[PDB]
């Protein structure tokens, strides 16, 4: 159902933002 | 087809959770 | 709604490409 | 259209596999 699909798309976007949070790792190079 | 989209999005979310598993790399700091 | 799903999937793919940008980190090795 | 959505889902899954390629980075810890 479209609501469930939307909700999962949002959860994926939110995880990608937290991953891009974890990647400031890049401390090692600057 | 709609359930196939939802299942692929669950697989994508689960792989992102495993990546976000791997990234605690950030131990180093 | 269907185009909104396709647009969000493009944003997801673009953010993954930026992550896969960040991960060349792998310079270290 | 459903084909275009499917194709993008596959491209995302393929990028996630390459990222999880780049993360064997985890050389630093083992």
């Amino acid at each position: 159902r479209m609501k469930q699909i939307e909700d999962k798309l949002e959860e994926i976007l939110s995880k990608l933002y937290h991953i891009e949070x974890e990647l400031x790792i890049k401390x090692l190079l600057g």
